[PDB]
């Protein structure tokens, strides 16, 4: 089944990526199952609503009590070495709420990281049918 983590903001970096302390070692997290626009794009120059979707994870992660991380099924890190999971702040998911604002559009699924594909797409469904953000 899967666990939740406790963990300690560093920094948040962009809408799909922050930083924590993890088990006493500093972590880079990419945020499981979301793309949000960025406004640190190896290739298009800061993208529409990446501006928005980072001032919105970052507030959420910095007001947040308690930050929990929650490991998928499948592998931990991806090739850049940034752990994958699904990220808490005082119970909420950050990955849904973002989905749930239409600041993010759920991502490319690839099992077994996949456990909360469903609930997400859900979601997504929901911020498309109010319009919002990226699907105005």
């Amino acid at each position: 089944k899967l666990h939740k983590e406790p963990a300690t903001l560093i920094k948040a970096i962009d809408g799909d990526t922050v930083k924590l302390m993890y088990k006493g070692q500093p972590m880079t997290f990419r945020l499981l199952l979301v793309d949000t626009p960025e406004t640190k794009h190896p290739k298009k120059g800061v993208e529409k609503y990446g501006p928005e979707a980072s001032a919105f994870t970052k507030k959420m992660v910095e007001n947040a009590k308690k930050i929990e991380v929650e490991f998928d099924k499948g592998q931990r890190t991806d090739k850049y070495g940034r752990g994958l999971a699904y990220i808490y702040a005082d119970g909420k998911m950050v990955n849904e709420a973002l989905v749930r604002q239409g600041l993010a559009k759920v991502a490319y699924v690839y099992a077994p990281n996949n456990t909360h594909e469903q609930h997400l797409r859900k979601s997504e469904a929901q911020a498309k049918k109010e319009k919002l953000n990226i699907w105005s």
